């Protein structure tokens, strides 16, 4: 048990999503909403979401999160996963986060092109990487289903 294992513990601990939401880039129309933290590791996350979102050329996510924790360089790595096979990795940078601070951190997300909604449905889980610099803060994963 090292000393950045305990402050990697201690930002997790502080850390909170409260709301997000993915809104097609393009138009502004809201795809889907949530205020479940899928954030949370240990357990497998499901969302429903429409399957046009496929032929959205870029999204539009706005993430609400709370941490009691300073972070120096708050950043996300997004890997993909078609049947346990990684076949995109996205990286995105908040930076600085002031310690007891609620913040919305508005990332576009652009397309790959796509095999069919129906294909994919069930079989793409998201595996995201919760990092301060190059701490590790947590692994969650989320099921998507395309309606
Ligand atoms: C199919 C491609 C997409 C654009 C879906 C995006 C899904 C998410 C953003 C859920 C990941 C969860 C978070 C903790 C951010």
């Amino acid at each position: 048990m090292s000393a950045k294992d305990e402050r990697a513990r201690e930002i997790l601990r502080g850390f909170k999503l409260n709301w997000m939401n993915l809104r097609d880039a393009e138009t502004g129309k809201i795809l889907w909403q949530g205020t479940e933290d899928l954030s949370v590791p240990g357990v497998e996350h499901e969302a429903r979401v429409p399957k046009k979102i496929l032929k959205c050329k870029a999204v539009s996510r706005e993430l609400n999160f709370s941490s009691t924790e300073q972070m120096e360089k708050f950043r996300l790595e997004q890997k993909v996963y078609f049947k346990g096979q990684c076949l995109e990795e996205w990286f995105f940078e908040f930076g600085f986060v002031i310690p007891n601070s609620t913040n919305t951190w508005q990332s576009l997300i652009e397309a790959a092109p796509m095999m069919p909604a129906s294909v994919l449905t069930g079989n793409v889980i998201i595996e995201t990487k919760f990092f301060d610099d190059d701490l590790l803060v947590s692994t969650s994963r989320v099921r998507l289903f395309y309606v």
